[PDB]
């Protein structure tokens, strides 16, 4: 019981992940059938930097209420296992002004990714593990075609299909991503969370 260990992707790399954004477009939250606040359509920015910081900072809409909530996570080249897509961050959920509201832990395990298009991934907080979230993420709004069995490769690996997740692109035509405050979050300075 607790947090699931997951067989993570293999030689990551590192600047050529953390870079950019992403869209969550399919996920499953728990062991719980989905409720309709906990679907949302996320959209996160990230960056390394020289430092070997990483940050990584979400945008999470509810199209029903029509409310964001925003969490950033915070890491270290040196909270990664090895050379695996697997690591520990310091997770704050914060104010769109970065005020904090709420801090966890959570292990992030990458199952799989090819960089420039998708990645799937299985998050987990080591002292909530009834909040774990299995997570299919794309550079676009849609995964592309091309890559949609190449994921469901991945998916496989952890017991699970595709149809078998929150499919958040039907969200799709009521999604809002806040990039506005995410530019503005990622620049913003966090000294309590910074080191």
């Amino acid at each position: 019981s607790g947090c699931s260990t997951v067989d993570t992707v293999k030689d990551f790399n590192k600047d050529n992940f953390f870079t950019g954004s992403w869209y969550m477009t399919h996920y499953k939250l728990g062991d719980s059938t989905l409720e309709v606040g906990d679907k949302n359509c996320t959209k996160f920015l990230h960056q390394k930097t020289a430092d070997g910081k990483i940050k990584e900072v979400f945008s999470n809409y509810n199209p029903n209420a029509k409310t964001y909530s925003y969490d950033i996570s915070f890491a270290k080249v040196s909270d990664f296992d090895g050379n695996n897509g697997k690591y520990t961050a310091k997770n704050v959920i914060v104010e769109k002004d970065g005020r904090k509201i709420d801090e966890r832990t959570l292990q992030v395990s990458y199952i799989d990714t090819d960089y420039s298009k998708y990645s799937v991934v299985h998050v987990c907080d080591p002292a909530a593990p009834d909040y774990y979230m299995y997570a299919v993420q794309s550079r676009t709004e849609n995964v592309k075609e091309d890559v949609k069995s190449k994921v469901e490769a991945a998916l496989g690996k952890v017991g699970l299909k595709l149809s078998g997740l929150f499919d958040a692109t039907t969200l799709g035509n009521k999604c809002q991503y806040d990039d506005e405050t995410l530019q503005k979050l990622l620049k913003q300075s966090f000294p309590n969370y910074e080191k």
